[PDB]
């Protein structure tokens, strides 16, 4: 529809609709995030400078992401925002350290730029978290693992690299 920019990717819906609703998320950390949750199956396609990703999602689950990228850190980089934008409860039990989401003073700051910028500092327990699943043999599609090695056996649940 109208796209939008999140993590340095444009997003644009390409299939799907959704409703919105508030909910009041526990962090991993104990925090509370009150958060804009979408819910119905969309499609997006994720156009970056380093990589492209294509994302189906619904309600707080990521379904399958397709990315390409040119190096480890920016199809890291694609993941991670597409686990953050997924609403997932596994990713917000992931959120670790201090308890630096609290407001300090009259801020508002918003909680998916919230979650995004923590898991950019080091997405290991965000992957970690996430799961992994065996794959099947898709000519030209590689998995990967949480430790970003490719593997062609299992990946982390729904994510699929398209091979340069």
């Amino acid at each position: 529809s109208s796209s939008f920019s999140f993590g340095g990717f444009t997003f644009k819906r390409t299939s799907g609709s959704s409703v919105k609703r508030e909910e009041e998320v526990l962090t991993g950390n104990l925090q509370t995030l009150k958060i804009r949750v979408h819910e119905g199956y969309e499609e997006f396609t994720m156009v970056g400078r380093r990589a492209t990703a294509i994302l189906r999602k619904a309600t707080r689950r990521l379904i399958q992401l397709i990315v390409s990228g040119r190096d480890e850190q920016s199809i890291a980089e694609a993941i991670i925002v597409a686990m953050v934008f997924s609403q997932e409860d596994c990713m917000i039990k992931a959120v670790r350290g201090d308890l630096n989401f609290v407001n300090r003073a009259n801020q508002r700051l918003n909680p998916m730029h919230q979650l995004l910028r923590h898991f950019q500092k080091d997405a290991k327990v965000l992957f970690q978290n996430w799961g992994v699943e065996p794959i099947d043999n898709v000519m030209g599609m590689i998995g990967i693992l949480p430790d970003m090695t490719p593997s062609i056996e299992m990946s982390m649940r729904g994510v699929r690299i398209s091979k340069m």
